[PDB]
């Protein structure tokens, strides 16, 4: 296939799951049992960009929905948002830079660095039910590492 993808779920290192808050927002919270089904299922796409043996560029969209994570400036600050795209033209090998994240593997966890804003990572709060965001400080009060779970597609 042109653009290759794989379906997965993601949890932060504190075992919190991701769920869609509103129409264009994501939140992270400790979910277990039946609630599990609420979590977001992603279609991770391997797109074009500067690739390394530990840094792979990817795009993240919801499975079956024309919604992708995007990094943009909002009120003079790098910001993470869910963005609507034409369902006919996506996904594609050459995604716009704002949709691109560098998937990084350190210990056994994953980190997603914004290709648009270097050293800015997708992060979650230690607190419960807070919005998922773009953070410029790694290894601090906020969480920036995740594990990935494959789904039967």
């Amino acid at each position: 296939a042109p653009v290759r993808s794989l379906n997965c779920t993601l949890r932060d290192s504190q075992q919190k799951s991701l769920v869609m808050s509103g129409p264009y927002e994501l939140k992270a919270l400790h979910l277990q049992g039946q609630d599990m089904e609420q979590q977001v299922v992603w279609s991770m796409s391997f797109v074009q960009g500067e690739e390394s043996n530990d840094k792979i560029p990817v795009a993240l969209g919801l499975k079956e929905k024309n919604l992708y994570l995007s990094c943009v400036l909002k009120d003079d600050k790098p910001t993470l948002q869910l963005e609507s795209v034409d369902p006919k033209n996506y996904p594609k090998k050459k995604m716009e830079k704002r949709f691109v994240f560098n998937k990084i593997e350190i210990n056994n966890k994953l980190e997603f660095e914004s290709a648009q804003f270097p050293n800015w990572y997708i992060s979650t709060s230690q607190a419960e039910n807070m919005p998922v965001f773009l953070g410029g400080t790694k290894g601090g009060q906020d969480i920036t590492d995740f594990t990935m779970q494959f789904v039967s597609s």
